[PDB]
């Protein structure tokens, strides 16, 4: 019977991954969404000067992926064997590589930063998309099941599909050409607890 | 359990796995691949990249996933679920640091054209000044000589090895951080590590 507090900004972003993992498992936690007002005071008190942070009975854990994995293993959403857990880690790291291409160009694409959206799409987004999506889809085809690894949902599934779904809003036809991913995203987000959470969670830009 | 690590001749991302094996005294095929063989292998890999670890025939990709898998197998991952997550956390912070530098490696090394001085002042030195204190802070809270717990973990082995390599490419890379240097020495003092460091193929990186 452990007590959980997640500290992140109002947006979904990196924090949403943890939230999704809680709601899937049906585990209650404090969704501490932090006001911009309070960030300057908290920042120097954090391990690395950033959020998200997970508090577990007082103890602090930083870095989102470490948070995802910790929650995943605690809730049996990490894989049924040691090699499976690794395969889960593996596919998410590849997703992380993909994100490493896109995220630095997010704000120009969202319009928050001055720049040539059309250029970025052709010179950064669409090439990244074209390289990485086939690799995620290939991996997904190993399984034959509806998930990247195993016959049931894992934490990597929850975080990946949510992020891809959101990026579909910034980039038209982002998933066009990859229906196996489109189904995969449709499936995970139709899971009852996820489906519920998506309906109730705050509407934020990203 | 037959262990086979596939990577290129250089240390790079593959070295992390090698260090974890040697520290645990576990035997493995250190398969270092010729450039000549990369075009044929690449399409037959999960993500088109190395390193790969295969154990009894099954292939595992992505270096960090390889580090953690091996570390957990050899009791080098942490002593509790929270300690394990903490090992992941400090290493993820370390990857963020590397994410700043690694894209600038080839210019700093001279494999690609560019102003080395400008890169140092505008990217390398800033990245260093932001991140080293964070690593040093995390190490300082530990009390022990390692990032987490009282014994060495896979994150210690990969971090210290990587930090040691970057001394070369960045002037005074660890100048104002006596704690980090001592920690790098200590982890690399460990018998199996000191041994492997001496035996391993002399590559620059
Ligand atoms: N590698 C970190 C990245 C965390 C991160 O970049 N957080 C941003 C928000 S997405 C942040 O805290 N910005 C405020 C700041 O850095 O001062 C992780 O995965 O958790
Ligand atoms: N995210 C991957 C990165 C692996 C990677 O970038 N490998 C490079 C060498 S360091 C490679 O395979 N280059 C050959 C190629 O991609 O075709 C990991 O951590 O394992």
């Amino acid at each position: 019977m452990p007590q959980y507090k997640l500290t992140y900004f109002d947006i979904r972003g990196l924090g949403e991954g943890a939230r999704l993992i809680f709601h899937q498992a049906g585990v209650k936690f404090e969704d501490n969404r932090l006001k911009r007002e309070d960030w300057p005071a908290l920042k120097p008190k954090t391990p690395f000067g950033q959020l998200p942070l997970l508090e577990v009975d007082g103890e602090v854990l930083a870095q989102s992926a470490a948070i995802y994995r910790y929650l995943g293993r605690q809730f049996g959403l990490a894989g049924k064997t040691p090699m499976e857990e690794a395969q889960v880690d593996s596919i998410f790291d590849q997703f992380k590589d993909f994100m490493a291409e896109l995220r630095p160009c997010f704000r120009v694409l969202a319009g928050f930063e001055e720049g040539d959206k059309e250029k970025v799409l052709k010179e950064v987004a669409v090439p990244a998309r074209d390289k990485h999506l086939p690799l995620l889809e290939k991996f997904l085809a190993k399984s034959g099941s509806e998930y990247m690894v195993g016959k049931s949902v894992t934490w990597a599934d929850l975080v990946i599909t949510d992020s891809l779904a959101s990026w579909e809003s910034l980039i038209p036809d982002f998933l066009s050409g990859h229906l196996q991913l489109k189904k995969y995203i449709e499936h995970v987000r139709e899971l009852p607890n996820i489906k519920k959470w998506i309906a109730e969670r705050p509407k934020t830009p990203y």
